[PDB]
């Protein structure tokens, strides 16, 4: 039984909108129909309701691969098989501005332990999401006609440790983007045998955002997130 | 500036009793006089008031080493610098009963993501409290009657991997618990001048409460306000 | 100058068909209008001619990671810049029959030797090919009604040392399938700014062809990988 | 079976010559007797005839270690178990000029790929030709009055990735020249139980011709057919 | 069955000071009651005799990390389960001088060769002293009012490669002295279940000795080592 | 100046005979014509003398990478450039008796420390012998009708870490023995320019002796190797 997700089994859907921020994941909630919030355990805001004909549910991941991870895995045991990642990002490059979106193609990432932990050895498993939803995401930020790109990000483990050369070295490796948690959704789901994709809303460029402005785009593109989860 | 603690200058204390669980923070909250709320962004609470009339902190660290990374850091650009984390934890050794504490020594992890971004380099660099610190929290359980424990603990990262095979060789290591941010917490302390220690209470023995958590916080707080 | 590839600048078109074995690479020919071979030397043949109203290559790359990262260097510096990779592949899936195809959407490898090289450390850089012409290939596979599956594969370095213990590995790690260069080819191109993507041949299968079937399904999809390239 | 190198019962003899290019076997195999072609399989020629009245094979080999892993391996398969590489190579140290050659005595490598496949783990295993059959080289290529040198070399898996500081990192390691397969060969043979060896042509000096090839072919021959 | 040191059980006693030079071993021997030569094979002199109504060996383990191990193992093959090692060090600090004391608490160390053969992996396992047993080292080292510090060293497996970019690396890492055998004492003490501390006489300031000096300081101190093992 | 060997320079020769046990290095002193002790620091003793009209060294390095290389630094800085190890070592085949010897061509080691610490990566150097001095030893010791091998050996840097798994997995991998230093002293010679070569003498046999053998042995072909030195 999960010990960080006290939700009741049949509490969690099988599609779910994770975020990084309870706020958010609060603020993100009343775009559903009827949401009940089912578990608020170690500050893991989960809530479930409807969208469109379908259950959906809206959680809470923390920030880092560990966090994301140990949620993932309690989500999944209690039903979820399905999820998408909305968060922020800081672009790598200064052709995307804030406010934008980025719908993430793959991760990269420094090898070693949640990947040694659960790959057991070293070798650079592909780090990609679901391509089926992946697309289905890209449509659905094209209907709605919301600024996006399309590309990889890096996920790194340490947050205060991206210097300058940090952003050179990663936008020459063809990523666009840093975050801290898409290398861990996405190897993880594809070992557990999850279908899983990220967006992202650009909140800073290290190659060159208010509180509200974010959640202005937030919100926007959020509409896109829902539709394709329950598409 | 800090984006993730959304705290004002002079609202976080410079010895600080750092917990994962944001109930916890509550809880403890409630041991100090006159709890001020001075942050709750992004979910992690952080509380300031006083313990035998002196000025403290208790913030909420969330789970995993890149989460309690980032939280150090933003408290220490608040003007924190003496750190001492109170957790949970799950026995290696089937000796230890639930409830008791487990005074932290030091701290074994697998190289790799955060070390080597912030190390810049695979090197094992000796992951350690403060010596003298740790000491203090020894000498306040003892005076409190206290069950506890001194060792090693392993810091994992993969909470739902910890296998079979998991135990034999984590407690044939020298470790007699597994948590998750120690290791984390030590070696960035060491890095970036900060007095740090930790204290565990068992939730679980992998080898076979709140009265505990309770129990223990007044020693742990007699120690940072010594 | 190139030193393995000795066609003259102007020789290799800017969109090119590369295939590990040569005497594909002239069977393909065929398909061109009016088809030049324009390097033959150490055996890695290069054709030039049209398809539709456009210019395309088709090159030899040889075996593994070494042999392709030459082979791309040199016609990149003849003026390519749009690589599809066209080979054969072993499923680690039941479910895949010989002679279907199956559309790389990443790469899974071992780090070192080449990517340390290059990269310059053990990081795992997501190896993925370009998002657009991999979607473009699907819907051409699409229209001629070609049974593929989409998914990563892993890119050994060692053809001889894939055991039992190998196919449970890489399958369970969400791989369907073991190939040698696809890991090399999309990350070189995400480094170097070339747009990439592979279809693969399934000619056995690690979980469970004939030299003349191989061909059947080698023709039958290298028209819908052409109409890709000049589309 | 062999899927590269599609050669029957009894085509592929004990000792092979291999080299990188096609085009060298096919010109080395008119210093044969009566040559005939037995592959052509993925564009690997292999020739088999007689020198001195002894039977022998000149093979393709490709570029880099997974390219000749595979055709060792299937040669290997087919009854070959002696292989001497004669290739081309480009010179680490300012007083070697093109043309001359380098009887090789180790490989250099970087870790990974290819060796951890087969080794199962990334210890470094040493990279060394078969003692009395380098000697024999030696003594072929000196009857021969040819100007050659004796010492390691690095085998690179990145042909343009070797940058600046990469003349100055390998000389300074004992290497006094770059090639691609040499380590795959020695490791693979050791590991296989085969008797490698390999003499190189300088065809380029990083640091600052079939007349070159056929001059020393001899003298290779002559030790593969001794 | 020891092959290096071929001292006979019940000659080797429970608890054993540790020195790597073998001069040393026999100066400090001069500090028990009736001691008695061991061992002399190789060079590693054991002497053993009493202190304080109890049983002590001092023993020589020469240099580096393969060296101690191998007497470590043997010692403890003829009964050994305590070890203080007493050596020698060269601050990575300004502030400490030359002839004052380091008890160490930890010791950092490059992954490689001895550990991973070991431990059977490269996880970074916490290489610590026995915390009773050090604590006891500080009271004794305190009751004879020597100047010493309490920190973390690094065990270095090459002498001649510690240049200027190296101290700053390892003190900014923590660490306050550079010895070469710590590392392999506490954490092969971990594994086998015996009982160690280090305390360090500094010989030399990287920040910033004569035998004589050292000696003086060496035998200034004997006494607190001696204390603490037979206390 | 070396802190170790306190020989005074120009009481080291340049050539210069290597053992790890102190205790043979006496034994083989006697070999020389008016043999002078030049240093017993730290146990490591050096003689200097004469043996066919030449200046010859024999010098203890103790046991390990880190001790040996500490060694061979000091001598160099003394003038020593060219060593010749003379060591014992365990078979790791069923063919090779005790008593007999091994030149060696070439040592296998695992990563790590000292190899780090002075390469300052993880590339696998070939660490080989100097090819025209191992050609001589052979030689010298077909000369004097001893029986020897040639092969591959594996530097262990820690002695009781080598189980069952252990020999089959070295020994397939073209290794014939195992030994403690001649990885560090091969590769070091080669970053330094000095010109080493190393013969084993066998003391025992993992696949499948008195020190009174061992010495019979020792002395038996300690000639060729002096002969080899001054030749
Ligand atoms: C700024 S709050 C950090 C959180 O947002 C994402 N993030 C946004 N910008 C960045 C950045 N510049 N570097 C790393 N993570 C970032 C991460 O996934 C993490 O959970
Ligand atoms: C039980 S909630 C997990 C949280 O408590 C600690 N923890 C308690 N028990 C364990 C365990 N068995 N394994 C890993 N972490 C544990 C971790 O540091 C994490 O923040
Ligand atoms: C069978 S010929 C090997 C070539 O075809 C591809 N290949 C086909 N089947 C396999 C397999 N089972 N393992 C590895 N590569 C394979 C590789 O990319 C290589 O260039
Ligand atoms: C010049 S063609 C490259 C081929 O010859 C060898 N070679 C010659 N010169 C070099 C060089 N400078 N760097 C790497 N390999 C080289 C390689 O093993 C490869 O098969
Ligand atoms: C100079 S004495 C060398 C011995 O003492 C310790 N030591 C003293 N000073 C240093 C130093 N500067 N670097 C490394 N080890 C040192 C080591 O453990 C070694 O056995
Ligand atoms: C038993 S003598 C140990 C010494 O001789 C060599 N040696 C002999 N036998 C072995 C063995 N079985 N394993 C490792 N080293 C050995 C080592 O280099 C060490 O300095």
């Amino acid at each position: 039984n999960p010990v960080h997700i006290l939700a009741k089994k049949g509490e969690v859907a099988e599609r779910v909108l994770v975020v990084g921020d309870p706020g958010r994941a609060r603020l993100l909630s009343t775009l559903l129909q009827n949401p009940k919030l089912t578990n608020e355990n170690r500050g893991f805001l989960v809530y479930t309701g409807k969208y469109n004909g379908e259950t959906v549910s809206i959680a809470t991941h923390g920030i880092g691969g560990p966090s994301i991870a140990i949620v993932l895995e309690e989500l999944a045991m209690l039903g979820a098989n399905v999820f998408i990642r909305y968060g922020t990002t800081g672009a790598l490059v200064p052709y995307i501005n804030l406010g934008e979106y980025i719908i993430v193609t793959g991760a990269s990432y420094n090898q070693g332990g949640l990947f040694y932990q659960y790959l057991r050895d070293n070798a650079c498993v592909a780090s990609t999401p679901d391509f089926e939803l992946t697309n289905k995401l890209v449509t659905s930020f094209s209907k709605r006609n919301l600024k996006y790109y399309v590309g990889n990000v890096f996920s790194s483990d340490a947050f205060y440790a991206e210097d300058e050369e940090f952003v050179k070295k990663w936008s020459s490796r063809g990523n666009i983007a840093v975050e801290m948690e898409c290398a861990t959704l996405f190897t993880l789901s594809k070992v557990k045998g999850w279908k899983s994709a990220t967006v992202l809303v650009v909140s800073d460029n290290l190659a060159k955002i208010t509180k509200e402005e974010l959640e202005k785009s937030v919100m926007d593109g959020a509409k896109a997130v829902l539709d394709t989860l329950t598409s």
